[PDB]
């Protein structure tokens, strides 16, 4: 993928956040914004620019599956990538986000290995 695309990176709690920022400056993405809940990140996503976002579920204001939702349901960002990354392991949980149009979805915790798996596999299936 490109190396210049940019990352919205969504969870309530820093050290999620913090973890994340860091694996994609691994991989070579440097572009990476954060935001705090789905509200926070529907703002940042308005403000354009955005190539892909990686996002918590359980958040005040709005919470991750709400947040992908509205994504999928705006005409203009639709189609963009949404990766959920979650505490939430439930198959019922899983089946939701699927449904609701998750690009990958990663449980929490998560190795570096993992996380770079499921990043690559959503770059193949949309051809990044
Ligand atoms: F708060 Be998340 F869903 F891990
Ligand atoms: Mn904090
Ligand atoms: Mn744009
Ligand atoms: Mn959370």
């Amino acid at each position: 993928a490109d190396k210049e695309l940019k990352f919205l990176v969504v969870d309530d709690f820093s050290t999620m956040r913090r973890i994340v920022r860091n694996l994609l400056k691994e991989l070579g993405f440097n572009n990476v914004e954060e935001a705090e809940d789905g509200v926070d990140a529907l703002n940042k996503l308005q403000a354009g620019g955005y190539g892909f976002v990686i996002s918590d579920w359980n958040m005040p204001n709005m919470d991750g599956l709400e947040l992908l939702k509205t994504i999928r349901a705006d005409g203009a960002m639709s189609a963009l990538p949404v990766l959920m990354v979650t505490m939430e392991a439930k198959k019922e949980n899983i089946i939701a986000a699927a449904q609701a149009g998750a690009s990958g979805y990663v449980v929490k915790p998560f190795t570096a290995a993992t996380l770079e798996e499921k990043l690559n596999k959503i770059f193949e299936k949309l051809g990044m």
